[PDB]
Protein backbone atom coordinates (compact mmCIF):
# COMPACT_ATOMS: atom_id res chain seq x y z
CA UNK A 1 0.00 0.00 0.00
CA UNK A 2 0.87 3.36 0.07
CA UNK A 3 3.55 5.07 3.36
CA UNK A 4 0.20 6.64 4.16
CA UNK A 5 -1.43 3.70 4.74
CA UNK A 6 1.46 1.51 6.54
CA UNK A 7 1.99 4.83 9.24
CA UNK A 8 -2.09 5.18 9.39
CA UNK A 9 -2.57 1.58 9.85
CA UNK A 10 0.02 1.38 12.60
CA UNK A 11 -1.71 4.31 14.76
CA UNK A 12 -4.84 2.63 13.98
CA UNK A 13 -3.18 -0.34 16.35
CA UNK A 14 -1.72 1.78 18.67
CA UNK A 15 -4.77 3.53 19.70
CA UNK A 16 -6.62 0.27 20.88
CA UNK A 17 -3.05 -1.15 22.64
CA UNK A 18 -0.63 1.42 24.04
CA UNK A 19 -2.12 4.87 26.10
CA UNK A 20 -1.00 8.55 24.11
CA UNK A 21 -2.40 11.40 22.73
CA UNK A 22 -0.40 12.74 19.93
CA UNK A 23 1.80 10.93 17.41
CA UNK A 24 3.95 11.90 14.93
CA UNK A 25 6.09 9.83 12.48
CA UNK A 26 9.46 11.33 10.46
CA UNK A 27 10.92 9.80 7.72
CA UNK A 28 14.69 10.30 7.15
CA UNK A 29 15.41 10.09 3.46
CA UNK A 30 18.85 11.97 1.70
CA UNK A 31 20.44 12.43 5.31
CA UNK A 32 17.28 14.95 5.84
CA UNK A 33 14.62 14.04 8.09
CA UNK A 34 11.23 15.49 7.90
CA UNK A 35 8.00 15.82 9.47
CA UNK A 36 5.27 13.57 7.59
CA UNK A 37 2.48 11.95 9.49
CA UNK A 38 0.74 13.16 12.31
CA UNK A 39 -2.59 11.75 14.65
CA UNK A 40 -4.72 13.59 15.47
CA UNK A 41 -4.49 15.02 11.76
CA UNK A 42 -4.76 18.96 13.16
CA UNK A 43 -2.15 18.68 15.89
CA UNK A 44 1.33 19.99 14.75
CA UNK A 45 2.97 23.10 15.29
CA UNK A 46 5.12 22.45 12.07
CA UNK A 47 4.06 21.98 8.67
CA UNK A 48 4.17 18.68 7.04
CA UNK A 49 7.20 18.55 4.96
CA UNK A 50 9.82 20.74 8.14
CA UNK A 51 13.29 19.44 8.31
CA UNK A 52 14.61 18.87 11.36
CA UNK A 53 18.18 20.27 11.99
CA UNK A 54 20.45 18.05 13.72
CA UNK A 55 21.70 20.86 16.53
CA UNK A 56 20.11 20.49 19.53
CA UNK A 57 17.56 18.12 18.67
CA UNK A 58 16.16 15.29 20.37
CA UNK A 59 14.97 13.07 17.26
CA UNK A 60 18.53 13.11 16.05
CA UNK A 61 19.73 12.34 19.48
CA UNK A 62 17.98 8.96 19.36
CA UNK A 63 18.68 8.59 15.35
CA UNK A 64 22.61 8.77 16.14
CA UNK A 65 22.92 6.51 19.54
CA UNK A 66 20.29 4.21 18.17
CA UNK A 67 18.68 4.12 21.15
CA UNK A 68 14.57 4.89 22.85
CA UNK A 69 14.84 8.21 24.57
CA UNK A 70 12.47 9.59 27.44
CA UNK A 71 12.30 13.53 28.26
CA UNK A 72 9.80 14.43 30.50
CA UNK A 73 8.66 18.33 29.07
CA UNK A 74 8.68 19.96 32.50
CA UNK A 75 11.98 19.94 33.00
CA UNK A 76 12.75 23.92 32.77
CA UNK A 77 16.42 23.54 32.65
CA UNK A 78 16.34 21.38 29.30
CA UNK A 79 15.55 22.47 25.99
CA UNK A 80 15.96 20.65 22.51
CA UNK A 81 14.62 22.02 19.32
CA UNK A 82 11.37 20.00 19.39
CA UNK A 83 10.89 21.09 22.97
CA UNK A 84 8.62 24.33 22.19
CA UNK A 85 6.69 22.39 18.83
CA UNK A 86 5.63 19.63 21.44
CA UNK A 87 4.90 21.90 24.58
CA UNK A 88 2.97 23.87 22.46
CA UNK A 89 0.26 20.59 21.70
CA UNK A 90 0.04 20.51 25.68
CA UNK A 91 2.13 17.65 25.73
CA UNK A 92 3.97 16.80 28.73
CA UNK A 93 6.27 14.64 27.85
CA UNK A 94 8.11 12.41 24.51
CA UNK A 95 8.70 8.70 23.86
CA UNK A 96 11.82 9.05 20.92
CA UNK A 97 11.59 5.76 18.74
CA UNK A 98 14.63 5.83 15.87
CA UNK A 99 13.05 3.70 13.30
CA UNK A 100 15.96 1.77 11.93
CA UNK A 101 16.31 -1.68 9.40
CA UNK A 102 19.00 -4.43 9.53
CA UNK A 103 20.60 -1.83 6.67
CA UNK A 104 19.68 2.13 7.26
CA UNK A 105 17.91 4.43 9.31
CA UNK A 106 14.63 4.96 8.47
CA UNK A 107 12.93 7.69 10.41
CA UNK A 108 11.69 8.47 13.80
CA UNK A 109 8.53 8.12 15.58
CA UNK A 110 7.20 10.61 18.78
CA UNK A 111 4.81 9.61 21.02
CA UNK A 112 3.41 12.03 23.38
CA UNK A 113 1.42 12.48 26.70
CA UNK A 114 -0.63 15.28 27.94
CA UNK A 115 -0.47 13.70 31.69
CA UNK A 116 3.20 12.40 32.89
CA UNK A 117 2.08 8.62 32.90
CA UNK A 118 4.97 6.04 33.28
CA UNK A 119 5.84 4.04 30.19
CA UNK A 120 5.68 0.29 31.60
CA UNK A 121 7.91 -2.32 30.02
CA UNK A 122 5.42 -3.97 28.25
CA UNK A 123 4.78 -1.34 26.31
CA UNK A 124 8.09 -0.56 25.83
CA UNK A 125 8.78 -3.62 24.49
CA UNK A 126 5.80 -3.68 22.37
CA UNK A 127 6.25 -0.49 20.35
CA UNK A 128 9.85 -1.73 20.17
CA UNK A 129 9.01 -5.03 18.33
CA UNK A 130 6.44 -2.96 16.55
CA UNK A 131 8.53 -0.43 15.20
CA UNK A 132 11.24 -2.68 14.18
CA UNK A 133 8.49 -4.69 11.62
CA UNK A 134 7.64 -0.89 10.80
CA UNK A 135 11.20 -0.01 9.29
CA UNK A 136 11.12 -3.24 7.21
CA UNK A 137 7.83 -2.25 5.83
CA UNK A 138 8.64 1.20 5.19
CA UNK A 139 12.35 0.14 3.29
CA UNK A 140 10.67 -2.52 1.54
CA UNK A 141 8.27 0.37 -0.10
CA UNK A 142 11.26 1.81 -1.52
Amino acid sequence: MSLDDIINNMIDKLKLLVHFDRISFLLLANETLKLSHVYPKGSHSLDIGSTIPKEQSLYWSALDQRQTIFRSLTDTQDNFYEKQYLAILDLKSILVIPIYSKNKRVGVLSIGRKQQIDWSLDDLAFLEQLTDHLAVSIENVE
